[PDB]
RNA sequence: CCCCCCCCCCCCCCCCCCCCCCCCCCCCCCCCCCCCCCCCCCCCCCCCCCCCCCCCCCCCCCCCCCCCCC
């Protein structure tokens, strides 16, 4: 029989990979500064002296943020995902320690917290900013309010929603989503920008393109605290914003399986070409090999996790061409520089994609009309 | 009844090898160095000093690849891979030693590991051409950056990019496919080039030939390295690209599986003959026995396992002829140099394979159109 | 190799209920006859017949696999 001649190899891939008996386990490089719930109020606090300084020094705002997040995970969770990553961690423990220096000829009183990453000048410094801040602000309006001080317990998370808009373009390769990551940014947390003049999106996003960059565990930790804090029973509103701009990364770097999905949803006739339908067999696999994955997959390209190929279809130049023409038709591609391949398919798929939006027809059998009287009524 | 005259050979040849109740363990031959995961960080660094030097000696450096394999695999899985292979290994412990000499009539300190495949003074050559090329950048363009030194994490991984090349095309038995690994190595890994001065990718991938050659239990390690590498959860860009070199070595030496049911797929008329018609169901039986094989038989023929002759579809001449008729008609056979031994049947199924290009047809029966209002269209 | 776009979410109105209504109610013990069952005839079996018998070792050719691109 014909019909068997096939080969399942994204199945087969994929048990390969996931019945591997051997396992490796990587060396982070320096040691990590793992805090725990005791230090998340000290964190909280330098992010908020990082918001309320005009013109800030964001140069380490994504290793505050990554900290942030540690804390908030613990230092028990944050060891136990780094495990399970497969890192070699030293972990190291941060505390609260006090400081005394003379600055302006006077003895003042400094609390730090002890992080081999960020030293403590660095801190006294970003407090020293941060005062001066204060300071100036209290003087040019009288007197400060809840609304504008380090003590908000949503400091942290502001910066952590600048993060969760760096992760959702993190899938194009480079600092190339910068720009969307801005915008995004002055939409959503207006009010916030409003409220905090040392927000300025560019720089917290280029911190945290930095971070990741230089530690990929760092995009491990943070995707898992994103699905930690996104599993919570309820929140306020800034951790309400940051899921929702967490689940805005879902799927991303497989923009091309949703526009499969819809260019079968309305029905594009390029579908049904020979060589389209040469390809669906292969191409209902990796559909198939996605839905069996199911939740875990959608941060495969973020994490760059190795099983990521096996969800392309651009293994399958005619389909791709067909969805990526009836993508351009619907005028949702935008500026995807993704090229087909079949210049023929896209073209033909696009004008009937065109062709869709100019028509469309009511299809009664759908509902449960009985009697159709609407005959009369036209 | 003649229905029941059949002998399913292949499955009993795959019974036989599967149901051996006796086995043979090989000997390696000389001390196979086995470094556990403390070295990982000195291994990398010699690789980023292999790499950071122009016009380099490469005859060490798949040795130091297969070196930094083995300690990112660690000694335990190390070891249970090569019992598991069927060897008899002298596991030698791999440590950090200090080593004085004087060179250039001054006392300087050398850091090195105790391997009896590669001595210490190799090692300290190493680093003095290093050393060598590092100040003579660093006086060239002022001042370093963590994209040119051998402290960067990635140095090992890029080395074992050009031996993931090389093992994706071991298949051909030679260093045949040096041309395309050199191609793909200057495709891929472009912006790596740019970065390092030492990275040649002949040289390096002539090493790992070499290695390979020289040690066909190397490959048996590198492969389940890469099957542990591609398991993990994510990674950096540079591992990434490494998972998806590796997985292009899936199913190497087995080509003609894949273009029978590429020919199978675009309805090739010629498979209908009455020769191939006869070899269908020993074909079938290939084909069932290589998708219950599953992910481990795509490693088949890179490892040189015994079971890969039962996967060939040469046996059939016809069929295979007729599958290499239409992967030339498709334009995708390019300079594959099996050659078709029923040239009647290969030149049939190229024509038809060159005619189905440019006709073709939309089936609007595969999809679920109610109401078909498209003939007005036309 | 892969990837590459865009995108927070939400937003209205709204307590519920409301009546009437206990149920039951009569008549009526049941039974009632006739009838033991059985009953004859009949041992069973009965012949013939050992089985087997020829011819015949089997085998015999050819053939490693792979090879592209990504």
């Amino acid at each position: 029989a014909l019909s068997k001649v096939k080969l399942n190899d994204t199945l087969n891939k994929d048990q390969l990979l996931s019945s591997s008996k051997y396992t490796i386990q990587r060396s982070t490089g320096d040691s990590i500064d793992t805090p725990n719930y005791d230090v998340q109020k000290h964190i909280n606090k330098l992010c908020g002296m990082l918001l309320i300084t005009e013109d800030a020094n964001h140069k380490f705002t994504g290793l505050i943020g990554m900290l942030y997040a540690m804390s908030r995970l613990g230092r028990e969770d944050t060891i136990k995902i780094l495990r399970d990553a497969g890192y070699h961690v030293k972990a190291n423990g941060v505390d609260v320690t006090t400081h005394r220096q003379d600055i302006n000829g006077k003895e003042m009183k400094f609390e730090v917290l002890t992080l081999a990453s960020l030293t403590t000048e660095i801190q006294i410094n970003i407090e020293i900013e941060s005062r001066k801040s204060y300071k100036k602000m209290l003087k040019e309006m009288g007197e400060v309010a809840p609304e504008y001080r380090h003590d908000s317990p949503d400091c942290g998370m502001i910066i952590l929603c600048i993060a969760a808009l760096v992760i959702t373009k993190l899938a194009a390769g480079d600092r190339s989503g910068l720009t969307a990551v801005i915008r995004r940014a002055n939409n959503v947390l207006k009010n916030e920008m409003k409220r905090y003049k040392g927000l300025l999106p560019k720089d917290i996003a280029n911190s945290f393109y930095e971070v990741f960059e230089k530690h990929p565990h760092f995009i491990d930790v943070f995707v898992h605290f994103g699905i930690a804090q996104s599993s919570t029973r309820g929140g306020s509103r800034v951790e309400g914003i940051f899921a929702g701009l967490f689940m805005n990364a879902y799927g991303a770097g497989q923009v091309m399986l949703r526009w499969g999905v819809l260019a079968k949803s309305v029905k594009n006739i390029m579908l049904g070409h020979a060589s389209v339908q040469a390809e669906m067999e292969q191409v209902v696999e990796v559909y198939e090999y996605a839905q069996k994955l199911g939740g875990e997959a959608g941060f495969y390209h973020i994490l760059n996790n190795p099983k990521a190929s096996l969800l392309s279809l651009t293994q399958f130049p005619h389909f791709s061409s067909v969805v990526l023409g009836n993508a351009a038709g619907l005028g949702i591609m935008g500026e995807y520089r993704g090229t087909p391949r079949n210049q023929d398919l896209y073209d033909a798929a696009k004008a009937y994609a065109e062709q869709l939006k100019e028509n469309g027809v009511i299809n009664y059998s759908v509902l449960d009309l009985t009697a159709e009287e609407l005959e009369a009524i036209k």
